[PDB]
DNA sequence: TGGATGCGCTGAC
DNA sequence: GTCAGCGCATCC
């Protein structure tokens, strides 16, 4: 992540919604804001969340009254992806883990916040024919929201990832907010192998794999692109291995392969999946901040996460647009 | 809502 | 045809 001298969000509260590792904290912090209340049903992630911020979220925020929830100036919630990503059955709606959006509505129409800063995958945007997009956009503009949405990929904004993700920012109308803007992308000068820890920290991710195949030779150029290298198995998810000169594979919660969650990568000649620390580089976070002591919880967290930098320049931006109240 | 890995199918070229 | 995906069902 980086710093922020101009701190646009100060004075103002925000919720820690689907928190997970607490990216939206870490970004809405870093500008100023200061968070009210954070949601997490997840036993794990509640203890790394608790870990790093010094508070248990509170539990499945379907059984919460949305009348308890303290009053905040800005909702953020990188909801469920799941039911909607391109990786899954895409059930959407239809899924129990895909109508977490209407109980942030329940809570919009009840807290009736400044902002809804919301975050999913980029299938998401196109899902069911579009339909799936125009009901959160509907249902916002519904609640007297402005809607605003876009895809934005993390290879712009300074992080060696290829994640994209659909980001939905949300203005209460009444505020008359005329001048927010997605942040513009700017050129990427770090990569995979800047991130990686010493050899020694990680030999234990080393594996050799007779069914091993190179299919592409290594690059010697930096690129902001995923470059796959080779395969192993018969080339499916996690069985992928990439040049570390390029761009990380988006990371997953739930992924399987023997480079489950993050993929795999040519390091000095050897082939490994990420440690968890290089997960939480590639996502933005700093070093400062603890990982989970389960390896397998602290993987499927960061696959679950988001890009630090990218929710704070679109945070810093929301601070812009709130701040620009001429006469 | 354990940890691990082989897998298969969709979306966007 | 190419390839990547906050995933899935199953095994212990
Ligand atoms: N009903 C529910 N109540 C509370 N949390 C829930 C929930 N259903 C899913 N979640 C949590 O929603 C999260 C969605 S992933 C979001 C991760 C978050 N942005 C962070 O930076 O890491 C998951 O951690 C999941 O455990």
């Amino acid at each position: 992540m980086i710093e922020i001298k101009d701190k646009q969000l100060t004075g103002l509260r925000f919720i820690d919604l689907f928190a997970g590792l607490g990216g939206f904290r870490l970004a809405l912090e870093s500008c100023g804001a200061e968070c009210v209340y954070s949601n997490e049903w997840d036993k794990y992630a509640q203890e790394v969340y608790e870990m790093n911020f010094g508070e248990k979220p509170e539990g499945d925020i379907t059984q919460v009254n949305e009348k308890t929830i303290p009053d905040h100036d800005i909702l953020c919630a990188g909801f469920p992806c799941q039911a909607f990503s391109i990786s899954g059955k895409q059930k959407g709606f239809e899924d129990s883990r895909g109508t977490l959006f209407f109980d942030i509505a329940r809570i919009v129409r009840e807290k009736k916040p400044k902002v809804v800063f919301m975050e999913n995958v980029k299938n998401f945007a196109s899902h069911d024919n579009g339909n799936t997009l125009e009901v959160v956009k509907n249902t916002m503009n519904e609640l007297d929201y402005s809607f605003h949405a876009k895809v934005l990929n993390a290879l712009d904004y300074g992080i060696p990832q290829k994640n994209e993700r659909i980001y939905m920012i949300c203005f209460r109308n009444d505020l008359n907010i005329q001048n927010f803007q997605f942040p513009k992308p700017f050129e990427l000068n770090t990569f995979v192998k800047d991130l990686l820890l010493p050899d020694s920290e990680v030999e234990h991710l080393v594996i050799d794999r007779k069914d091993l195949v190179m299919t592409n030779q290594e690059i010697e150029q930096t690129t902001p692109k995923t470059v796959r290298l080779g395969i192993v198995g018969k080339g499916g998810q996690g069985e992928r291995i990439y040049s570390t000169r390029g761009i990380a594979i988006t990371l997953s919660a739930y992924g399987g392969g023997i480079f489950a969650k993050t993929g795999g990568y040519l390091v000095n000649g050897k082939t490994r999946k990420l440690h968890p620390r290089e997960c939480a580089r590639v996502m933005g976070y700093p070093d400062s901040y603890k990982v989970h002591p389960s390896t397998s919880q602290a993987y499927k967290q960061f696959g679950n996460s988001v890009v630090i930098n990218v929710l704070q320049y679109i945070a810093y931006n929301i601070g812009s647009s709130l701040n620009f109240k001429p006469y």
